[PDB]
């Protein structure tokens, strides 16, 4: 349940959204939600 997402295009998730709580994962998903949720 511990993370965050933010949005824009620094894992080149240009139109969807990443997730990493000090930009060490860069993981992302194309539902915002995804970011969120699967990122954990």
């Amino acid at each position: 349940d511990d993370g965050l997402c933010y949005e824009g295009t620094n894992c080149g998730k240009v139109g969807k959204y990443c997730c990493s709580p000090i930009g060490k994962y860069c993981v992302c998903y194309d539902s915002k939600a995804i970011c969120n949720k699967n990122c954990t």
